[PDB]
């Protein structure tokens, strides 16, 4: 099934920590990369204020829900990226959180299809309606469509 983890990731060079995912995310147990592409740039605003990020949708076929997903992703985010003892500070580290899942209807913690803050986070339904703009069935709404009426209309490509 087609799975969707929007990778975050930021930090002087985002480009190590990014791949920290990428390493695991690419070969899961049962999972495999299908889609990933739409690299830009995200403001801070809150978490820190060192302006830069790198943020990158991502659309693998994984068979094992978004719960064993993350734990995988996120595993190597906490002994890959710097991470010598939780990224220490604000900065760098990974974070990647589930979309969609095959565009069924399935919401509990670690997945969610409908997909919550998606409207406000034009940084992660953006990049993904380049790799696939025809997911909108799992809330009834694409990913770009409702962060253009709610959140931004399209960042710029770092």
């Amino acid at each position: 099934t087609v799975a969707y983890i929007a990778i975050g990731s930021n930090l002087a060079s985002p480009l190590e920590q990014v791949n920290a995912a990428l390493k695991a995310l690419g070969d899961i147990p049962e999972s495999h990369i299908l889609t990933v592409s739409s690299f830009y740039r995200t403001p801070p605003l809150g978490p820190q204020d060192q302006p830069d990020y790198l943020n990158a949708a991502v659309a693998l076929e994984t068979s094992l829900a978004p719960e064993e997903l993350l734990n995988h992703t996120q595993r190597i985010e906490l002994q890959q990226g710097r991470v010598r003892k939780a990224e220490r500070w604000g900065p760098r580290t990974l974070d990647l959180d589930i979309m969609l899942f095959g565009n069924e209807v399935i919401n509990t913690e670690r997945l969610t299809v409908p997909h919550y803050d998606m409207k406000n986070r034009g940084f992660m339904l953006w990049p993904l309606f380049e790799i696939a703009p025809e997911l909108v069935f799992p809330d009834g709404e694409m990913l770009r469509q409702i962060l253009h009426t709610r959140a931004f209309d399209k960042l710029n490509k770092w």
